[PDB]
């Protein structure tokens, strides 16, 4: 059940279907936040609904056995939403410094029992992806909210296939200063493996796809409240109640461990400007404002969704392979934006 004006605005987003639901590749690195989960739980009610259908996920970030992890998780979790059929595979490597290593080792207690068996993922990476590409009568839509090594990986093994058959690629990422468009060194998805990223960018204009890219400022604009992850564990779904907690304890942990001083260069002063001797359980119910970046770049993918709440900006030189932006000015109707993303993810956890 939604509440009045979310049952409206889901009832109006439906006057916007599309003829035949999108094919949508997903490049995704899901359990150091809650983020990745969040868009996947949205996505069965876009696909519910008849605005995609996610096919195939490549899952990235850390070693092959980390990537395998967090595969594990995103199948568990598409089997909990009864999306039987995504078919989830792991990335292959790329390169980590041993600053990255900490980083990218990050995998949250929660998400330990919602693990599907190993052998329901497949170790092939893009493989499933390219035969696809192949095989459509219709043109995909490549979605990234991660690091770019496989969405990367299938511009290069499949560049004959996506410059017929990739509608766009949208991004959660950023464009550096300098420009064709590059990506910011800065951006976390992009630094996650930036000779990747700035190849990906690089080759899509090459190859004449749409880019749109979404940045961290169009989130801020658009941020929900604890509301949000309450009210999608409010009946216990096991996903629902997955998202809350890994929201509620990650929040915790960066309270506590700023309470310390542990955590250089962040103070109570941060932590009130950016979320707003108390234990967390007083701050919890003060706090009013998380960032939902990835799913909002699902969001701006789809025509349906991006018209409704996006107005991006082209960023291309005047007739050159188009490369738009999405950030604070871009995300016309934030309200409409938070109303929806809470619509769809209680929609989806019936
Ligand atoms: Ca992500």
């Amino acid at each position: 059940v939604l509440t009045p004006t979310e049952a409206a605005v889901l009832r109006e987003l439906r006057l916007h279907r599309p003829q035949l639901p999108l094919d949508t590749l997903l490049f995704t690195d899901p359990n150091k936040d809650p983020d990745d989960v969040v868009t996947y739980t949205i996505a069965k009610q876009l696909q519910a609904d008849g605005f995609l259908r996610l096919t195939d996920v490549v899952v990235t970030l850390g070693d092959a056995d980390m990537r395998s992890q967090r595969a594990q998780l995103a199948k568990g979790v598409f089997d909990r939403l009864a999306l039987p059929d995504v078919r989830v595979a792991r990335g292959q490597d790329y390169p980590m410094t041993s600053t990255q290593a900490r980083e990218h080792s990050k995998f949250l207690a929660e998400g330990a029992a919602l693990r599907a068996a190993p052998d329901a993922v497949h170790t092939d990476g893009v493989r499933a992806m390219c035969e696809r590409l192949a095989t459509s009568p219709h043109k995909l839509g490549m979605v990234v909210i991660a690091g770019m090594t496989d969405a990367s990986a299938l511009l290069a093994e499949a560049g004959d296939l996506v410059r017929e058959k990739v509608a766009s690629i949208t991004i959660m990422g950023g464009i550096d200063p300098a420009r064709l468009v590059q990506p910011d060194t800065r951006a976390y998805n992009n630094a996650t493996d930036i000779h990747a990223a700035r190849a990906l960018y690089r080759r899509a204009q090459q190859l004449g796809i749409p880019l749109r890219i979404l940045t961290k400022e169009a989130a801020y604009k658009a941020a929900v409240p604890p509301a949000f992850y309450e009210g999608i564990a409010r009946n216990g779904h096991p996903v629902g109640e997955y998202l809350r907690d890994v929201q509620k304890n990650a929040l915790k942990g960066l309270w506590e461990g700023i309470q310390a001083n542990l955590i250089p260069g962040l103070d109570t002063a941060w932590f009130f400007r950016t979320f707003v001797a108390l234990s967390f359980d007083a701050i919890w119910p003060q706090v009013t404002k998380l960032n939902l970046y990835d799913p909002l770049t699902l969001l701006a993918a789809l025509p349906g969704t991006a018209r409704l709440l996006f107005q991006p900006t082209p960023m291309h030189r005047e007739g050159a392979s188009p490369v738009e932006h999405v950030g604070h000015a871009e995300v016309v109707r934030p309200e409409k934006a938070r109303l929806l993303l809470s619509a769809l993810a209680k929609a989806a956890l019936v």
